[PDB]
Protein backbone atom coordinates (compact mmCIF):
# COMPACT_ATOMS: atom_id res chain seq x y z
CA UNK A 1 0.00 0.00 0.00
CA UNK A 2 3.04 2.27 -0.46
CA UNK A 3 4.86 0.69 -3.44
CA UNK A 4 1.55 0.29 -5.30
CA UNK A 5 0.18 3.63 -6.53
CA UNK A 6 2.55 6.54 -7.20
CA UNK A 7 -0.34 8.87 -8.11
CA UNK A 8 -2.07 8.10 -4.79
CA UNK A 9 1.19 8.77 -2.92
CA UNK A 10 1.66 12.12 -4.68
CA UNK A 11 -1.99 13.08 -4.07
CA UNK A 12 -1.66 12.18 -0.38
CA UNK A 13 1.60 14.07 0.20
CA UNK A 14 1.10 17.16 -1.99
CA UNK A 15 -2.61 17.48 -1.17
CA UNK A 16 -5.51 18.16 -3.54
CA UNK A 17 -5.13 21.94 -4.03
CA UNK A 18 -1.46 21.73 -5.06
CA UNK A 19 -2.01 18.43 -6.90
CA UNK A 20 -4.67 20.04 -9.09
CA UNK A 21 -2.59 23.20 -9.46
CA UNK A 22 0.47 21.33 -10.70
CA UNK A 23 -1.49 19.08 -13.05
CA UNK A 24 -3.17 22.17 -14.50
CA UNK A 25 0.23 23.79 -15.06
CA UNK A 26 1.70 20.64 -16.60
CA UNK A 27 -1.25 20.26 -19.00
CA UNK A 28 -1.21 23.95 -19.94
CA UNK A 29 2.52 23.67 -20.70
CA UNK A 30 2.22 20.54 -22.86
CA UNK A 31 -0.88 21.73 -24.77
CA UNK A 32 -0.51 25.50 -24.96
CA UNK A 33 -3.32 26.13 -27.46
CA UNK A 34 -6.23 24.15 -25.90
CA UNK A 35 -9.00 26.12 -24.10
CA UNK A 36 -9.09 26.43 -20.31
CA UNK A 37 -12.24 24.31 -19.93
CA UNK A 38 -10.64 21.36 -21.76
CA UNK A 39 -7.72 21.41 -19.30
CA UNK A 40 -9.94 21.82 -16.22
CA UNK A 41 -11.91 18.68 -17.12
CA UNK A 42 -8.64 16.79 -17.74
CA UNK A 43 -7.40 17.90 -14.30
CA UNK A 44 -10.64 16.85 -12.60
CA UNK A 45 -10.60 13.44 -14.31
CA UNK A 46 -7.00 12.82 -13.23
CA UNK A 47 -7.74 13.96 -9.67
CA UNK A 48 -10.75 11.61 -9.56
CA UNK A 49 -8.55 8.73 -10.72
CA UNK A 50 -6.04 9.62 -7.99
CA UNK A 51 -8.71 9.54 -5.26
CA UNK A 52 -10.07 6.18 -6.45
CA UNK A 53 -6.51 4.82 -6.32
CA UNK A 54 -5.95 6.31 -2.86
CA UNK A 55 -8.91 4.15 -1.77
CA UNK A 56 -7.74 0.90 -3.36
CA UNK A 57 -4.11 1.16 -4.50
CA UNK A 58 -4.37 -2.38 -5.94
CA UNK A 59 -7.14 -1.28 -8.35
CA UNK A 60 -6.64 -1.59 -12.11
CA UNK A 61 -4.21 0.92 -13.66
CA UNK A 62 -3.30 2.44 -10.27
CA UNK A 63 0.13 0.80 -10.69
CA UNK A 64 0.89 2.76 -13.88
CA UNK A 65 3.61 5.43 -13.81
CA UNK A 66 2.79 9.13 -13.55
CA UNK A 67 4.08 9.75 -17.11
CA UNK A 68 1.94 6.96 -18.56
CA UNK A 69 -1.16 8.36 -16.83
CA UNK A 70 -0.53 12.01 -17.73
CA UNK A 71 0.42 11.14 -21.32
CA UNK A 72 -2.67 8.95 -21.73
CA UNK A 73 -4.82 11.81 -20.40
CA UNK A 74 -3.23 14.29 -22.82
CA UNK A 75 -3.98 11.82 -25.63
CA UNK A 76 -7.74 11.76 -24.94
CA UNK A 77 -8.03 15.44 -25.95
CA UNK A 78 -10.60 16.77 -28.43
CA UNK A 79 -9.33 17.70 -31.92
CA UNK A 80 -5.68 16.81 -31.27
CA UNK A 81 -4.65 16.24 -34.91
CA UNK A 82 -6.39 19.51 -35.85
CA UNK A 83 -5.07 21.73 -33.04
CA UNK A 84 -1.70 19.96 -32.63
CA UNK A 85 -0.64 18.34 -35.90
CA UNK A 86 2.40 16.74 -34.26
CA UNK A 87 1.56 15.91 -30.63
CA UNK A 88 -0.87 13.26 -31.93
CA UNK A 89 2.04 11.43 -33.56
CA UNK A 90 3.59 11.50 -30.07
CA UNK A 91 0.41 9.76 -28.84
CA UNK A 92 1.23 6.71 -31.01
CA UNK A 93 4.32 6.03 -28.87
CA UNK A 94 4.80 4.46 -25.43
CA UNK A 95 6.68 6.06 -22.53
CA UNK A 96 9.30 7.39 -22.21
CA UNK A 97 9.48 7.97 -25.98
CA UNK A 98 6.09 9.68 -25.85
CA UNK A 99 7.23 12.16 -23.19
CA UNK A 100 10.40 13.02 -25.13
CA UNK A 101 8.19 13.63 -28.17
CA UNK A 102 5.89 15.87 -26.11
CA UNK A 103 8.82 17.88 -24.74
CA UNK A 104 10.25 18.26 -28.25
CA UNK A 105 6.98 19.90 -29.34
CA UNK A 106 6.80 22.62 -26.63
CA UNK A 107 6.73 26.16 -28.02
CA UNK A 108 8.90 28.85 -26.39
CA UNK A 109 7.29 31.57 -28.52
CA UNK A 110 3.56 30.65 -28.76
CA UNK A 111 2.67 34.21 -29.82
CA UNK A 112 -0.38 34.77 -27.62
CA UNK A 113 -2.18 38.02 -26.60
CA UNK A 114 -0.39 40.13 -24.00
CA UNK A 115 -1.93 39.74 -20.55
CA UNK A 116 -3.64 43.14 -20.22
CA UNK A 117 -5.17 43.93 -16.77
CA UNK A 118 -8.91 44.66 -16.81
CA UNK A 119 -9.51 45.64 -13.14
CA UNK A 120 -13.31 45.90 -13.40
CA UNK A 121 -14.01 42.65 -15.25
CA UNK A 122 -11.16 40.86 -13.44
CA UNK A 123 -12.41 41.79 -9.96
CA UNK A 124 -15.90 40.70 -11.04
CA UNK A 125 -14.62 37.31 -12.25
CA UNK A 126 -12.47 37.02 -9.11
CA UNK A 127 -15.50 37.59 -6.86
CA UNK A 128 -17.96 35.27 -8.64
CA UNK A 129 -15.49 32.35 -8.70
CA UNK A 130 -11.99 32.79 -7.13
CA UNK A 131 -10.88 29.20 -7.87
CA UNK A 132 -11.72 29.59 -11.57
CA UNK A 133 -9.96 32.97 -11.66
CA UNK A 134 -6.69 31.77 -10.12
CA UNK A 135 -6.85 28.60 -12.21
CA UNK A 136 -7.05 30.79 -15.32
CA UNK A 137 -3.98 32.71 -14.15
CA UNK A 138 -2.06 29.43 -13.74
CA UNK A 139 -3.17 28.36 -17.23
CA UNK A 140 -2.37 31.63 -18.99
CA UNK A 141 1.09 31.98 -17.45
CA UNK A 142 1.93 28.27 -17.81
CA UNK A 143 1.16 28.16 -21.55
CA UNK A 144 3.06 31.41 -22.17
CA UNK A 145 6.04 29.80 -20.38
CA UNK A 146 6.12 26.02 -21.07
CA UNK A 147 9.17 25.39 -18.84
CA UNK A 148 8.08 27.59 -15.92
CA UNK A 149 8.98 26.27 -12.46
CA UNK A 150 5.72 24.58 -11.42
CA UNK A 151 5.69 25.15 -7.60
CA UNK A 152 7.16 28.60 -8.24
CA UNK A 153 4.12 29.38 -10.42
CA UNK A 154 1.80 28.24 -7.61
CA UNK A 155 3.67 30.66 -5.35
CA UNK A 156 3.16 33.51 -7.84
CA UNK A 157 -0.53 32.55 -8.20
CA UNK A 158 -0.83 33.09 -4.43
CA UNK A 159 0.71 36.57 -4.78
CA UNK A 160 -1.72 37.24 -7.65
CA UNK A 161 -4.59 36.26 -5.32
CA UNK A 162 -3.27 38.59 -2.59
CA UNK A 163 -3.10 41.46 -5.08
CA UNK A 164 -6.78 41.02 -6.03
CA UNK A 165 -7.73 40.42 -2.38
CA UNK A 166 -6.34 43.80 -1.26
CA UNK A 167 -7.22 45.88 -4.34
CA UNK A 168 -10.72 44.86 -5.48
CA UNK A 169 -12.62 46.09 -2.34
CA UNK A 170 -12.41 49.84 -3.08
CA UNK A 171 -11.07 52.96 -4.82
CA UNK A 172 -9.67 53.21 -8.37
CA UNK A 173 -8.99 49.46 -8.09
CA UNK A 174 -6.61 50.10 -11.00
CA UNK A 175 -4.21 52.47 -9.20
CA UNK A 176 -4.03 49.68 -6.61
CA UNK A 177 -3.77 46.83 -9.14
CA UNK A 178 -1.76 48.15 -12.11
CA UNK A 179 1.58 48.76 -10.27
CA UNK A 180 1.29 45.47 -8.35
CA UNK A 181 0.42 43.50 -11.50
CA UNK A 182 3.30 45.21 -13.33
CA UNK A 183 5.72 44.19 -10.58
CA UNK A 184 4.29 40.65 -10.65
CA UNK A 185 4.78 40.44 -14.43
CA UNK A 186 8.43 41.52 -14.09
CA UNK A 187 9.00 38.85 -11.41
CA UNK A 188 7.29 36.29 -13.67
CA UNK A 189 9.51 37.20 -16.63
CA UNK A 190 12.63 36.94 -14.45
CA UNK A 191 11.61 33.65 -12.80
CA UNK A 192 10.80 32.09 -16.18
CA UNK A 193 14.15 33.21 -17.58
CA UNK A 194 16.07 31.59 -14.70
CA UNK A 195 14.18 28.29 -14.96
CA UNK A 196 14.49 28.26 -18.77
CA UNK A 197 18.28 28.66 -18.43
CA UNK A 198 18.38 25.65 -16.10
CA UNK A 199 16.30 23.57 -18.53
CA UNK A 200 18.41 24.78 -21.50
CA UNK A 201 21.61 23.75 -19.70
CA UNK A 202 20.14 20.27 -19.29
CA UNK A 203 19.04 20.13 -22.93
CA UNK A 204 22.20 21.54 -24.52
CA UNK A 205 25.08 20.66 -22.15
CA UNK A 206 23.83 18.00 -19.72
CA UNK A 207 23.75 17.46 -15.97
CA UNK A 208 27.48 18.01 -15.32
CA UNK A 209 27.03 21.61 -16.50
CA UNK A 210 23.98 22.11 -14.30
CA UNK A 211 25.85 20.71 -11.29
CA UNK A 212 28.91 22.91 -11.90
CA UNK A 213 26.67 25.96 -12.19
CA UNK A 214 24.84 25.03 -8.97
CA UNK A 215 28.10 24.34 -7.11
CA UNK A 216 29.35 27.82 -7.99
CA UNK A 217 26.10 29.61 -7.13
CA UNK A 218 25.34 27.76 -3.89
CA UNK A 219 28.95 28.06 -2.73
CA UNK A 220 28.60 31.84 -3.16
CA UNK A 221 25.27 31.91 -1.29
CA UNK A 222 26.35 29.55 1.52
CA UNK A 223 30.11 30.09 2.11
CA UNK A 224 29.80 28.76 5.69
CA UNK A 225 28.56 25.36 4.50
CA UNK A 226 31.20 22.68 3.93
CA UNK A 227 31.74 20.85 0.65
CA UNK A 228 29.69 17.81 1.71
CA UNK A 229 26.57 19.87 2.45
CA UNK A 230 26.94 21.91 -0.75
CA UNK A 231 27.41 18.72 -2.81
CA UNK A 232 24.34 17.16 -1.19
CA UNK A 233 22.15 20.21 -1.86
CA UNK A 234 23.45 20.41 -5.44
CA UNK A 235 22.64 16.73 -6.08
CA UNK A 236 19.11 17.19 -4.73
CA UNK A 237 18.47 20.51 -6.50
CA UNK A 238 19.80 19.12 -9.79
CA UNK A 239 17.41 16.17 -9.53
CA UNK A 240 14.62 18.64 -8.73
CA UNK A 241 15.23 20.77 -11.83
CA UNK A 242 15.81 17.62 -13.91
CA UNK A 243 12.30 16.36 -13.05
CA UNK A 244 10.70 19.79 -13.54
CA UNK A 245 12.32 20.32 -16.97
CA UNK A 246 11.52 16.70 -17.85
CA UNK A 247 7.82 17.26 -17.09
CA UNK A 248 7.47 15.45 -13.73
CA UNK A 249 5.75 18.38 -11.97
CA UNK A 250 4.64 16.10 -9.10
CA UNK A 251 8.06 14.57 -8.42
CA UNK A 252 9.38 18.12 -9.01
CA UNK A 253 7.25 19.63 -6.21
CA UNK A 254 7.75 16.75 -3.78
CA UNK A 255 11.56 16.74 -4.06
CA UNK A 256 11.61 20.56 -3.90
CA UNK A 257 9.71 20.36 -0.59
CA UNK A 258 12.06 17.70 0.80
CA UNK A 259 15.08 19.84 -0.13
CA UNK A 260 13.62 22.93 1.57
CA UNK A 261 12.94 20.80 4.66
CA UNK A 262 16.56 19.56 4.71
CA UNK A 263 18.00 23.05 4.22
CA UNK A 264 15.91 24.48 7.08
CA UNK A 265 16.86 21.53 9.31
CA UNK A 266 20.54 22.43 8.80
CA UNK A 267 20.27 26.20 8.41
CA UNK A 268 22.63 26.69 11.37
CA UNK A 269 25.30 24.72 9.51
CA UNK A 270 24.40 26.26 6.12
CA UNK A 271 23.61 29.98 6.42
CA UNK A 272 22.48 32.65 8.87
CA UNK A 273 20.30 34.25 6.18
CA UNK A 274 17.89 31.28 6.11
CA UNK A 275 16.15 32.23 9.37
CA UNK A 276 13.47 34.36 7.72
CA UNK A 277 12.97 31.86 4.89
CA UNK A 278 12.52 28.93 7.28
CA UNK A 279 9.80 30.69 9.35
CA UNK A 280 7.55 30.92 6.25
CA UNK A 281 4.94 28.54 4.72
CA UNK A 282 5.91 25.79 2.28
CA UNK A 283 5.82 27.52 -1.13
CA UNK A 284 7.02 30.83 0.31
CA UNK A 285 9.84 28.99 2.09
CA UNK A 286 11.10 27.40 -1.14
CA UNK A 287 10.84 30.80 -2.86
CA UNK A 288 12.75 32.53 -0.06
CA UNK A 289 15.55 29.93 -0.06
CA UNK A 290 15.84 30.16 -3.85
CA UNK A 291 16.35 33.94 -3.71
CA UNK A 292 18.11 34.15 -0.34
CA UNK A 293 20.80 36.81 0.11
CA UNK A 294 24.39 35.57 0.23
CA UNK A 295 25.79 34.89 3.72
CA UNK A 296 28.79 36.82 5.08
CA UNK A 297 32.26 35.45 4.36
CA UNK A 298 33.61 33.10 7.10
CA UNK A 299 36.59 34.47 9.04
CA UNK A 300 38.30 31.04 8.73
CA UNK A 301 38.31 30.66 4.94
CA UNK A 302 41.42 28.59 4.00
CA UNK A 303 44.31 29.72 1.83
CA UNK A 304 44.00 27.81 -1.44
CA UNK A 305 47.51 28.16 -2.89
CA UNK A 306 48.97 25.37 -0.74
CA UNK A 307 46.50 22.66 -1.86
CA UNK A 308 45.66 23.87 -5.39
CA UNK A 309 48.96 25.42 -6.55
CA UNK A 310 51.93 24.57 -4.31
CA UNK A 311 51.13 20.94 -3.46
CA UNK A 312 53.54 18.63 -5.30
CA UNK A 313 51.06 15.73 -5.62
CA UNK A 314 48.29 17.74 -7.36
CA UNK A 315 48.69 15.66 -10.54
CA UNK A 316 48.04 12.48 -8.52
CA UNK A 317 44.96 13.91 -6.78
CA UNK A 318 43.66 15.17 -10.15
CA UNK A 319 44.26 11.94 -12.08
CA UNK A 320 42.73 9.94 -9.21
CA UNK A 321 39.54 12.00 -8.84
CA UNK A 322 39.17 14.59 -11.60
CA UNK A 323 35.52 15.42 -10.87
CA UNK A 324 35.99 15.58 -7.09
CA UNK A 325 39.19 17.68 -7.05
CA UNK A 326 37.72 20.12 -9.60
CA UNK A 327 34.46 20.30 -7.62
CA UNK A 328 36.42 21.09 -4.45
CA UNK A 329 38.32 23.83 -6.28
CA UNK A 330 35.07 25.31 -7.63
CA UNK A 331 33.43 25.24 -4.18
CA UNK A 332 36.47 26.87 -2.55
CA UNK A 333 37.04 29.55 -5.20
CA UNK A 334 33.33 30.37 -5.50
CA UNK A 335 32.63 30.67 -1.77
CA UNK A 336 35.34 33.35 -1.47
CA UNK A 337 34.18 35.25 -4.59
CA UNK A 338 30.55 36.50 -4.34
CA UNK A 339 31.94 39.43 -6.37
CA UNK A 340 32.24 37.18 -9.44
CA UNK A 341 29.54 36.06 -11.87
CA UNK A 342 28.71 32.35 -11.93
CA UNK A 343 29.91 32.05 -15.54
CA UNK A 344 33.19 33.77 -14.56
CA UNK A 345 33.73 31.11 -11.90
CA UNK A 346 32.99 28.38 -14.44
CA UNK A 347 35.51 29.90 -16.86
CA UNK A 348 38.12 30.08 -14.09
CA UNK A 349 37.44 26.41 -13.23
CA UNK A 350 37.84 25.44 -16.91
CA UNK A 351 41.16 27.33 -17.01
CA UNK A 352 42.27 25.54 -13.84
CA UNK A 353 41.37 22.18 -15.40
CA UNK A 354 43.16 23.04 -18.65
CA UNK A 355 46.32 24.12 -16.78
CA UNK A 356 46.38 20.81 -14.87
CA UNK A 357 45.79 18.80 -18.06
CA UNK A 358 48.72 20.56 -19.75
CA UNK A 359 51.13 20.63 -16.80
CA UNK A 360 50.61 16.99 -15.75
CA UNK A 361 51.85 15.75 -19.15
CA UNK A 362 55.15 17.71 -19.01
CA UNK A 363 58.42 16.76 -17.32
CA UNK A 364 58.10 18.95 -14.21
CA UNK A 365 54.36 19.61 -13.56
CA UNK A 366 55.02 21.52 -10.26
CA UNK A 367 56.90 24.47 -11.80
CA UNK A 368 54.24 24.54 -14.55
CA UNK A 369 51.11 24.75 -12.38
CA UNK A 370 52.58 27.08 -9.72
CA UNK A 371 51.22 30.19 -11.47
CA UNK A 372 47.78 28.70 -12.16
CA UNK A 373 45.94 31.34 -10.09
CA UNK A 374 47.80 34.04 -12.04
CA UNK A 375 46.11 32.76 -15.22
CA UNK A 376 42.78 33.92 -13.71
CA UNK A 377 43.74 37.61 -13.79
CA UNK A 378 42.83 38.24 -17.50
CA UNK A 379 39.52 36.37 -17.18
CA UNK A 380 38.52 38.67 -14.30
CA UNK A 381 39.48 42.00 -15.89
CA UNK A 382 37.56 41.43 -19.14
CA UNK A 383 33.96 41.37 -17.73
CA UNK A 384 34.83 44.03 -15.11
CA UNK A 385 35.76 46.42 -17.94
CA UNK A 386 32.60 45.56 -19.88
CA UNK A 387 30.27 46.19 -16.92
CA UNK A 388 32.13 49.41 -16.05
CA UNK A 389 31.81 50.53 -19.68
CA UNK A 390 28.12 49.67 -20.12
CA UNK A 391 27.10 51.14 -16.75
CA UNK A 392 29.00 54.31 -17.68
CA UNK A 393 26.83 54.39 -20.82
CA UNK A 394 23.62 53.50 -18.99
CA UNK A 395 24.04 56.28 -16.39
CA UNK A 396 24.77 58.84 -19.12
CA UNK A 397 21.98 58.06 -21.59
CA UNK A 398 19.27 56.13 -19.67
CA UNK A 399 17.40 52.90 -20.42
CA UNK A 400 15.89 53.78 -23.82
CA UNK A 401 19.13 55.01 -25.40
CA UNK A 402 21.09 52.22 -23.73
CA UNK A 403 18.59 49.76 -25.21
CA UNK A 404 19.01 51.48 -28.59
CA UNK A 405 22.79 51.04 -28.32
CA UNK A 406 22.34 47.33 -27.59
CA UNK A 407 19.77 46.91 -30.37
CA UNK A 408 22.35 48.35 -32.79
CA UNK A 409 25.20 46.28 -31.34
CA UNK A 410 23.32 42.96 -31.65
CA UNK A 411 21.68 43.67 -35.01
CA UNK A 412 25.20 44.14 -36.43
CA UNK A 413 26.19 40.81 -34.82
CA UNK A 414 23.15 38.93 -36.14
CA UNK A 415 21.34 40.89 -38.91
CA UNK A 416 19.51 37.74 -40.08
CA UNK A 417 17.55 37.58 -36.79
CA UNK A 418 13.97 38.89 -36.92
CA UNK A 419 13.34 42.50 -35.90
CA UNK A 420 10.94 41.42 -33.09
CA UNK A 421 13.59 39.14 -31.55
CA UNK A 422 16.34 41.75 -31.81
CA UNK A 423 14.04 44.33 -30.20
CA UNK A 424 13.04 41.90 -27.42
CA UNK A 425 16.67 40.97 -26.65
CA UNK A 426 17.99 44.55 -26.87
CA UNK A 427 15.27 45.74 -24.49
CA UNK A 428 15.99 42.90 -22.05
CA UNK A 429 19.75 43.57 -22.15
CA UNK A 430 19.02 47.26 -21.54
CA UNK A 431 16.90 46.39 -18.48
CA UNK A 432 19.99 44.65 -17.10
CA UNK A 433 21.53 48.12 -16.74
CA UNK A 434 18.52 49.51 -14.85
CA UNK A 435 18.65 46.49 -12.54
CA UNK A 436 22.39 46.23 -11.89
CA UNK A 437 24.17 49.55 -12.47
CA UNK A 438 22.61 51.22 -9.41
CA UNK A 439 23.61 48.40 -7.02
CA UNK A 440 26.75 48.64 -4.83
CA UNK A 441 29.72 48.39 -7.20
CA UNK A 442 30.76 45.00 -5.75
CA UNK A 443 27.44 43.49 -6.91
CA UNK A 444 27.45 45.00 -10.44
CA UNK A 445 29.56 42.31 -12.17
CA UNK A 446 27.60 39.26 -10.82
CA UNK A 447 24.22 40.96 -11.34
CA UNK A 448 25.12 42.11 -14.86
CA UNK A 449 26.63 38.87 -16.18
CA UNK A 450 24.02 36.58 -14.58
CA UNK A 451 21.18 38.59 -16.13
CA UNK A 452 23.03 38.83 -19.46
CA UNK A 453 23.19 35.00 -19.36
CA UNK A 454 19.39 34.88 -19.00
CA UNK A 455 18.86 37.24 -21.95
CA UNK A 456 21.35 35.45 -24.23
CA UNK A 457 19.78 32.10 -23.35
CA UNK A 458 16.42 33.56 -24.38
CA UNK A 459 18.01 34.51 -27.71
CA UNK A 460 19.51 31.02 -28.03
CA UNK A 461 16.12 29.38 -27.37
CA UNK A 462 14.38 31.49 -30.02
CA UNK A 463 17.28 30.69 -32.36
CA UNK A 464 16.79 26.96 -31.77
CA UNK A 465 13.21 27.47 -32.92
CA UNK A 466 14.15 29.70 -35.88
CA UNK A 467 17.81 29.15 -36.96
CA UNK A 468 19.12 32.02 -39.11
CA UNK A 469 22.79 32.58 -38.17
CA UNK A 470 25.75 30.21 -37.81
CA UNK A 471 27.62 32.61 -35.52
CA UNK A 472 24.67 32.56 -33.11
CA UNK A 473 24.61 28.74 -33.33
CA UNK A 474 28.32 28.49 -32.50
CA UNK A 475 28.06 30.94 -29.57
CA UNK A 476 24.90 29.18 -28.32
CA UNK A 477 26.27 25.61 -28.48
CA UNK A 478 30.07 25.69 -28.05
CA UNK A 479 30.44 26.45 -24.33
CA UNK A 480 27.92 27.50 -21.68
CA UNK A 481 30.62 29.29 -19.67
CA UNK A 482 31.94 31.08 -22.78
CA UNK A 483 28.56 32.22 -24.15
CA UNK A 484 28.60 35.88 -23.01
CA UNK A 485 32.27 36.46 -24.06
CA UNK A 486 31.56 34.66 -27.37
CA UNK A 487 28.60 36.98 -27.98
CA UNK A 488 30.61 40.04 -26.93
CA UNK A 489 33.39 39.07 -29.36
CA UNK A 490 31.07 38.95 -32.40
CA UNK A 491 31.55 41.94 -34.72
CA UNK A 492 29.46 42.98 -37.73
CA UNK A 493 28.67 40.00 -39.95
CA UNK A 494 30.16 41.15 -43.27
CA UNK A 495 28.91 38.07 -45.13
CA UNK A 496 25.46 39.66 -44.69
CA UNK A 497 23.75 41.38 -47.64
CA UNK A 498 22.13 44.75 -46.78
CA UNK A 499 18.37 44.25 -46.67
CA UNK A 500 16.73 45.92 -49.68
CA UNK A 501 15.08 49.21 -48.74
CA UNK A 502 11.29 49.39 -48.23
CA UNK A 503 9.86 52.84 -47.47
CA UNK A 504 6.76 51.51 -45.65
CA UNK A 505 9.06 49.85 -43.08
CA UNK A 506 10.20 53.31 -41.94
CA UNK A 507 6.85 55.02 -42.57
CA UNK A 508 4.87 56.19 -39.54
CA UNK A 509 1.17 57.06 -39.21
CA UNK A 510 -1.09 58.66 -36.63
CA UNK A 511 -2.00 55.34 -34.94
CA UNK A 512 1.26 55.38 -32.93
CA UNK A 513 0.06 58.54 -31.15
CA UNK A 514 -2.52 56.58 -29.11
CA UNK A 515 -0.10 53.90 -27.87
CA UNK A 516 1.36 53.81 -24.33
CA UNK A 517 4.97 55.00 -24.21
CA UNK A 518 6.58 51.53 -24.20
CA UNK A 519 4.70 50.35 -27.31
CA UNK A 520 5.75 53.60 -29.01
CA UNK A 521 9.36 52.86 -28.06
CA UNK A 522 9.03 49.33 -29.46
CA UNK A 523 7.81 50.76 -32.79
CA UNK A 524 10.77 53.17 -32.95
CA UNK A 525 13.23 50.48 -31.87
CA UNK A 526 11.89 48.15 -34.57
CA UNK A 527 12.57 50.91 -37.10
CA UNK A 528 16.09 51.28 -35.68
CA UNK A 529 16.79 47.56 -36.16
CA UNK A 530 15.54 47.84 -39.75
CA UNK A 531 17.83 50.83 -40.30
CA UNK A 532 20.81 48.74 -39.19
CA UNK A 533 19.76 45.83 -41.44
CA UNK A 534 19.56 48.19 -44.43
CA UNK A 535 22.85 49.95 -43.58
CA UNK A 536 24.94 47.43 -41.56
CA UNK A 537 28.13 49.55 -41.70
CA UNK A 538 26.49 52.77 -40.47
CA UNK A 539 28.02 53.87 -37.15
CA UNK A 540 25.97 53.83 -33.95
CA UNK A 541 26.30 57.63 -33.82
CA UNK A 542 24.77 57.97 -37.30
CA UNK A 543 21.89 55.66 -36.35
CA UNK A 544 21.34 57.47 -33.05
CA UNK A 545 21.03 60.80 -34.92
CA UNK A 546 18.62 59.40 -37.52
CA UNK A 547 16.45 57.83 -34.81
CA UNK A 548 16.44 61.17 -32.99
CA UNK A 549 15.07 62.84 -36.13
CA UNK A 550 12.43 60.10 -36.40
CA UNK A 551 11.50 60.54 -32.71
CA UNK A 552 11.19 64.33 -33.07
CA UNK A 553 9.04 63.93 -36.17
CA UNK A 554 6.74 61.50 -34.33
CA UNK A 555 6.38 63.88 -31.36
CA UNK A 556 5.63 66.88 -33.58
CA UNK A 557 2.99 65.12 -35.69
CA UNK A 558 1.31 63.53 -32.65
CA UNK A 559 0.96 67.07 -31.27
CA UNK A 560 -0.35 68.32 -34.63
CA UNK A 561 -3.90 69.46 -35.46
CA UNK A 562 -4.15 67.12 -38.45
CA UNK A 563 -1.87 64.34 -37.23
CA UNK A 564 -2.31 62.20 -40.34
CA UNK A 565 -1.63 65.07 -42.77
CA UNK A 566 1.45 65.93 -40.69
CA UNK A 567 2.74 62.37 -41.06
CA UNK A 568 1.79 62.24 -44.75
CA UNK A 569 3.70 65.45 -45.55
CA UNK A 570 6.76 65.04 -43.31
CA UNK A 571 7.46 61.28 -43.24
CA UNK A 572 8.57 60.64 -46.89
CA UNK A 573 11.26 63.35 -46.78
CA UNK A 574 12.68 62.06 -43.49
CA UNK A 575 12.61 58.54 -44.97
CA UNK A 576 14.55 59.66 -48.06
CA UNK A 577 17.11 61.80 -46.22
CA UNK A 578 17.73 59.06 -43.61
CA UNK A 579 19.29 56.76 -46.22
CA UNK A 580 21.78 59.52 -47.05
CA UNK A 581 22.53 60.06 -43.34
CA UNK A 582 23.34 56.36 -42.90
CA UNK A 583 25.91 55.96 -45.70
CU1 LIG B 1 3.07 -1.00 -1.33
CU1 LIG C 1 5.70 10.02 1.26
CU1 LIG D 1 10.42 11.27 -15.51
CU1 LIG E 1 9.97 33.20 -6.36
CU1 LIG F 1 48.52 16.57 -1.53
CU1 LIG G 1 0.56 57.78 -43.67
NA1 LIG H 1 27.84 18.63 -19.53
NA1 LIG I 1 10.61 43.09 -40.49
Amino acid sequence: DTHKSEIAHRFNDLGEKHFKGLVLVAFSQYLQQCPFEDHVKLVNEVTEFAKKCAADESAENCDKSLHTLFGDKLCTVATLRATYGELADCCEKQEPERNECFLTHKDDHPNLPKLKPEPDAQCAAFQEDPDKFLGKYLYEVARRHPYFYGPELLFHAEEYKADFTECCPADDKLACLIPKLDALKERILLSSAKERLKCSSFQNFGERAVKAWSVARLSQKFPKADFAEVSKIVTDLTKVHKECCHGDLLECADDRADLAKYICEHQDSISGKLKACCDKPLLQKSHCIAEVKEDDLPSDLPALAADFAEDKEICKHYKDAKDVFLGTFLYEYSRRHPDYSVSLLLRIAKTYEATLEKCCAEADPPACYRTVFDQFTPLVEEPKSLVKKNCDLFEEVGEYDFQNALIVRYTKKAPQVSTPTLVEIGRTLGKVGSRCCKLPESERLPCSENHLALALNRLCVLHEKTPVSEKITKCCTDSLAERRPCFSALELDEGYVPKEFKAETFTFHADICTLPEDEKQIKKQSALAELVKHKPKATKEQLKTVLGNFSAFVAKCCGAEDKEACFAEEGPKLVASSQLALA
